[PDB]
RNA sequence: GGGGACCGUCCCCCGACCGGCGACCGGCCGCCGCCGGGCGCAUUUCCACCGCGGCGG
């Protein structure tokens, strides 16, 4: 891997254009188990007991909520900027 | 005034023709599903409990 390669001076603004970045990185010539299966131990039986997992759930709720639309957005706490007032 | 014939219509048999088994029914083979009873008794399946458990609501 590399760095960017586009130094950054306006937040979501490269330095350099769509046309100056071809060139600077030489694209003009770089260009183009559910189930499984185990004995059971007793004869008579075929030792071929396929078990699933993620089994389908023993009970259904009566009504179930619809869910959410996507938001691009919204990061947990953990990943949020840390901002830190200039005079500390 | 009778009774017949004819015409139009239904009601019937009796055939033969096409279309369809239709939401008008059965019998047979096929495929699928379920139920009951056998066999299958154990790394399968199921039940219940616990963890200051992990995921989604």
């Amino acid at each position: 891997p590399h760095c960017s390669r586009n130094p950054v001076l306006v937040r979501g603004i490269g330095r350099y254009s769509r046309s100056a970045m071809y060139s600077r990185k030489a694209m003009y010539k770089r260009k183009y188990l559910a189930t499984v299966t185990k004995p059971v131990g007793g004869d008579k039986n075929g030792g071929t007991r396929v078990v699933k997992l993620r089994k389908m759930p023993r009970y259904y709720p009566t009504e179930d909520v619809p869910r959410k639309l996507l938001s691009h957005g919204k990061k947990p706490f953990s990943q949020h900027v840390r901002k830190l007032r200039a005079s500390i």
